[PDB]
This record gives C-alpha cells, structure tokens and sequence, in this order.
C-alpha cells in the first residue's frame, strides 16, 4: 500500500531534508553521530544513482559539503564520507562541468595529501575520473590539471596497505575508462591499485565480480600496451591472483 | 561506491528516524505545512511492502507519534489518510499484530472508520480488517469491541461511495488471507470492495496483477462457497464478471 509512481519524489525530498540536517550540523559545529549518519546517508544514495548526484548538485550541496570540509578540517571520518559521495559525482559524466570549480579542486588536492589513506583514497578517485575526460573538458586551468595528475601519480605510491578494506562497490565499471586513460598514467594508476585494494581485502565479493563484468581483458590490455611501470606491475599482480 | 557492503539498510532506518523527528516538530508546533505532509508520503513508501521499515517505526515510537498526529489534527483528513495508510501498512505484517492491540489505538481508528471520507476510512477499515482477520485468540483486547468492530467494518464500507483512486498497490497478496475469513465477513467485504476499486479505475494495471498472482482462485473459491455472505459473494462475481 502507498499513494502511483509517488516514491520518485519522496527520494529527492529525503535528499532535501539530509541536506538541511548536514547545514544545521555545520551552523552548529556539531560533529556528532547524527552527523555522520547523514553524511553516510547521503554517500550511500547517491551511489550508482544520477538523478540524485543531480539534485545534490541542484540544490546546493557542493557549496554546503565545502563549507564541511572547511568547518571540521581535522575530522578525517567526515572528509571521507564527503569526499566517498564527491566520487560518486565525479562519475557522472553531464555533471562534470559542475564540478570545474577552482574552489572545490583546491579542497581536493588539499586532501590528496593526507595522511590518512582513507581519506586520501577518495580524493584521488575524484581526481582520476576528472582528468580522465581529457584536456578539452576541464574548463579550469592547465597549470592545475598537469600539476594534479602529477601529483596523483606520485601520491598512490606512499599508500600504505589500508588496515580494513575503505570502500564498497557494487559494480566495477566506471573504473573501465580509466584502465584504458594511457596518456595520463596516474587515472590509471589509481584505477589499479583501487581494484586490486578491493580484491585482496575481499575477494570473496569481488574477484567474481572483476571478472564477470568483462575486467580481465582490459587488465591484459595494460599487460602488452609502453606503458608505466607501476600501474603495469599493479596489472600483472592482480592477473597473477586469479591466472 | 559506498560506505561499506550492507550499509544501506544502516541508513534506510536513520532515515526513517530523521523523518519521524520532522513528524514530532511539526506536531509540537501545530504547525501543517508542505514537509509535515511530505515527511508523511515518505513514511508510508518505506513502510510499503517492508516488512523491516515497519518494525522500525514501532520500535521508534511510530505509533504512539501518529496517534499524537490524530489527536493534534482532527479536520486535515489528507493527513489522516497518510497516517492510516502507513498503519494499514504495519497492520499487514502478522509478527506486529501484538503492538497494533493498544486501546487508546483501536478506539482512535474505529472512530476514523466512521468518517465521511472514504480517503480515511477505507484505510481505518484496512487497519482493522487485517486485525480482526488474525482470530479471535489474538485480540487480547475486549473480546466485545472486536464483534462491535467487526459488524461496523460491513456497514461502513456499505455506505461507501465509488470514489475518483485513493490508494495504490504492488502486490495483491496480503489480501488473500482475508478472502478466506469466511467466519469474518467484514474481512472479506473489505478485501473484494478493495480488490474491486483498483481493478475499475486502472484495470490495465490491476485485473493483470490479480490473475498473475493466482486471484482468480481465491474469487472463484468465494463464488462456490456456498454459504458466504451475500454482500461479499456480490462484489466477488462482480469482480470475476469483470474479466470472465
């Protein structure tokens, strides 16, 4: 029981409504429990799930998830679930211009040296998929976009093994068009050493998973491709754990 | 990417608690604004065909909340409606049928069933026709209420008028446990007056569901009983004249 196709609009009021708890969290610089569960709740409805990044985005929970980071700069759990629902939006390729915003790239190359790996991890998944559509669609500067993708690369490799796995995926596709993103090594860098983080922590779920949607190929792709050491050694790694 | 594996039902009852928050300010304000009746519409969704979401509402004081909701707005019948269509929900789910026997509640909803709305009281009907249909062994309440309940469910949905639809469906099936009550037949009056609604003004959708979901059997079970009651047996073959 319930009002026809009326659950379309109860989802983007939630959205609303955790929204507004987040700014009167922040108002209050109260990080408390209730806050971190909308943050968590905002993540986890975002995930695969356009419509809602848009209604994020519409209204302004970009410009609010800012002022979060920049109201709780040493709260390491929070900037994680910030940074985990600014992956997902990330994903979305029409959103992407809503994202070209020096402000909100400064947070995040802020936060890829971290020295928390949980919260390093997530900055450099938004850095990835952002470079990843190449030169002609970051309408910001070019001094930032190299600079970043330098600094992706060479961030991925002080990455300490995670103690317990720090993400959950219920699909590995959006990493596909980064195994193939040769030209800018650090996209595909982190596109590797992510798969193979998820894989040693919890093959159970996702070696399967890898494997039945297509991955393989692409990881042999790297395997023959001049290409860099790193993310090639990454490659073969997590090959070798199934072939 | 998410949280963690499973985190999702972790964040469908925060949200159910969060929003029963908003149901408590906005009662404690008297105030009836557009988010009260939002947050009310996203409760009753959850609450539809999950049997989890339900358990959490009563475990969150739900109902001693919309009952305060009832008392606190007597003349806003759209939101009577959301509260009782909620409750119907939870009155669907057999392992809550001992928290529904509150009497400060049934002797709320038996007065909703005799409102002039059929909006309001098909669902107070609703809540008590799955609650009469579980025997009389359950009522833990008076033993007379549930025969007075029982005979004003038939005549308040005899009086109904055909309304312009108030409700929408999933399923058919937790009705089919009630076109059995044949010792109850406000039960079954209320299941096949319901059936009836949905199946004439979106047929295309409905009738379909019905035969899909094995209704027929449970229609023609009714029409060769051959000692059930004639109101019943009416709208019945009325129902199965409408697809055989």
């Amino acid at each position: 029981c319930f009002l026809v196709g009326a659950q379309l609009g109860t989802e983007l009021f939630i959205v609303r409504q955790l929204l507004q708890i987040v700014k009167q969290k922040t108002n209050q610089n109260s990080v408390d429990t209730t806050l971190k569960f909308t943050l968590s709740a905002l993540w986890n409805l975002t995930d695969e799930s356009p419509t809602t990044c848009r209604h994020f985005i519409e209204n302004q929970g970009l410009e609010l998830f800012m002022r979060v980071l920049e109201s709780f700069p040493t709260e390491s759990s929070i900037q994680q679930k910030v940074l985990g629902l600014l992956n997902n939006i990330a994903e979305v390729q029409e959103l992407h211009s809503e994202l070209m915003w020096k402000d909100f790239i400064d947070h995040i190359s802020s936060l890829l040296h971290s020295v928390e790996v949980e919260v390093s991890y997530f900055a450099a998944g938004i850095i990835a998929h952002l470079i990843s559509r190449g030169e002609q669609a970051w309408t910001l500067s070019r001094s930032q976009r190299n600079s970043l993708l330098d600094d992706l690369h060479s961030a991925i490799l002080k990455w300490p093994t995670p103690e317990c796995e720090m993400v959950a995926y219920r699909s590995f596709n959006p990493f596909f068009p980064l195994l193939g993103c040769f030209t800018t090594p650090g996209v595909q860098l982190w596109a590797v050493w992510a798969m193979q983080h998820v894989c040693s922590k919890n093959p159970s779920r996702y070696c399967s998973m890898l494997i039945e949607e297509g991955g393989l190929q692409h990881l042999y792709n790297i395997k023959d491709h001049h290409t860099d050491p790193h993310v090639q050694q990454i490659a073969v790694a997590i090959l070798d754990s199934l072939e």
